[PDB]
């Protein structure tokens, strides 16, 4: 059966170019692959149920970036691609902005076989020990709005 | 501030056995512990809620570690959160999926919530192999029910989708 | 193939119940394990060669506690026991109090499938960040004469 | 101090982009990086003795990254220490094994000194599975020797054996 991978942490964590790495393991193994993204090739879906349309009879590898956007739908679908002999790699964020836990993200950690936790550098500090992001101006964007920070930066900025 | 690590995993799978070494090295290290566990042995209190906590810990304590964490109230991730920020390390060991395969609510907020996660194997029990992932009920379609070997086995995906 | 799993860190790292931790999930699977220590049962042998005596034709797991003593032949038969099915699980020390590498551990670390680095309390500044063993008084012993420290500390005590 | 995180395993594990990753994380945070490689792009310094790399590291240097280890002069584990112990940050990738399975003796001290190690596998190239740990030789018995799909193949212990 396949196995699961979910990366995880902060913003500015890495975590796409980690999930990059292991995309290239199975192209370089010449595996065939099917990567998502939520709304080489990503496929732009909205929901979960619309990778079925994209994967194939010889697809074996599943790679899904930015999860916490997607719905917790994915927990299902993902379980059955796992039983299928498809392994599936995920990347996204555990805990928002307030440090509430992202829904879907939290379910794929519980199903996980493994789970990578990345760290960023704090914004405020300059150490590599960042484990949360902070809000600075669901709402999409970058280093204009978000920042990386340790727990005592956060809690010291909120 | 305080981590907070988590050990989770199937049935079997040496999870209580991991978190007693992290005891171990606070023990070792001169730092005062508390235990806890739901209503596995070193004086662990027995707790209901876990509000239920904050009574157990002086100011001098470095380390909280929580045994079976799935049993308790999702209020948890709130107290857990609280302990980081005052600086207190906390290890949880915990199932994270069910019989079923649905997630442990509780297990996976603290999931979201670590700084670290050790994701533990066991040994199949219909095929032999170091591989395990999964806890299937053999002896009640119930989700929350306790026992042991004689009520649940634990086994790979492969070996879990056969016996169903 | 077996799959080889070293546990390593400094003294008072909690790696002796970890690799137990292990013993435990094959003895609960209802399989054949053989123990092992340098000079349920653990068995002393001096040599590497030694553990063939003791190895059975169903035995599943082999675990070898403080790994830093044996000699570098270790490495050799660890990878015969894996060639074979087996799977072994290593215990010891990276690194002695002179930061120098215990040269068997660190074969063992080029062999392995999984490494666990486990740290201990910080002796001197009690975080839980202690990476090194400081001597304070081979030379076999424990808390009357080594010390876990962090690197921080080592470098101001030595 | 500063931490060092090595990542190994045998070819084709992506190990490099791995690597890069961790340089992302360090140029995101407004960080002096410094990347170095042996005599795989983003402006890394080639070097032939370890020694080489204090030219290249500035007073506000916060992380060095190191490519294929396995090719430097074990007198890294010492260049390592300095960096460490000076508070820089250090990650480094490289092959554990050769295609004999014998030990890289630099990666191998490097892994003795590493806070955090990062083992990868790679697609096994006879069987396909998710599993490859060994990096076999198909086309000179030579332990040191450039190339790439054309001379080595990563497989799995099993696959290893049967193709040995
Ligand atoms: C941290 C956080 C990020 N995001 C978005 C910002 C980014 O576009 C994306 C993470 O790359 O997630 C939220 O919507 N909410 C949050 O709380
Ligand atoms: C797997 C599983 C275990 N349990 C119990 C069995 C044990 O008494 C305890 C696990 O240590 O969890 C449940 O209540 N439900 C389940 O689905
Ligand atoms: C750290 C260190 C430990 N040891 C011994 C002390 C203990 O008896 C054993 C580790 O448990 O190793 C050495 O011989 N040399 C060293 O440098
Ligand atoms: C596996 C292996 C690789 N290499 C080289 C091949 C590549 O040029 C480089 C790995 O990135 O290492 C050796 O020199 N010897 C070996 O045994
Ligand atoms: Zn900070
Ligand atoms: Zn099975
Ligand atoms: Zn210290
Ligand atoms: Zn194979």
């Amino acid at each position: 059966s396949g196995k699961l991978t979910v990366i995880t942490g902060p913003m500015y964590s890495g975590k796409t170019t980690e999930l990059l790495s292991f995309v290239e393991i199975y192209k370089l193994g010449k595996k065939k692959v099917a990567v998502f993204k939520p709304k080489v090739e990503a496929h732009v879906i909205e929901r979960p149920e619309e990778m079925r349309k994209y994967i194939e009879e010889d697809t074996r590898g599943v790679f899904i970036d930015e999860v916490q956007f997607f719905n917790p739908s994915l927990f299902e679908v993902v379980k059955d691609l796992l039983d299928r002999g498809i392994d599936v790699f995920c990347a996204g964020l555990d805990l928002t902005h307030k440090q509430n836990p992202f829904e879907t993200t939290a379910l794929l950690l519980s199903l996980a076989d493994t789970v990578i936790k990345k760290k960023a550098v704090c914004h405020r500090c300059g150490e590599y020990n960042a484990t949360l992001t902070l809000k600075v101006a669901i709402d999409v964007g970058g280093q204009e709005k978000y920042i990386a920070v340790c727990r005592d930066c956060y809690n010291t900025l909120k």
